[PDB]
């Protein structure tokens, strides 16, 4: 599975100014970000 590990408050602030780029919230936020 590659439910967003990470908090919704950590994830939440990723989209919030697209640090999407990033991987702290990609590789574990996929379900945030958008690459799984």
């Amino acid at each position: 599975a590659c439910k967003d590990v990470f908090p919704a408050a950590t994830c939440r602030h990723a989209k919030s100014v697209g640090n999407c780029s990033s991987e702290k919230y990609k590789r574990n936020c996929a379900i945030t970000c958008g690459a799984c």
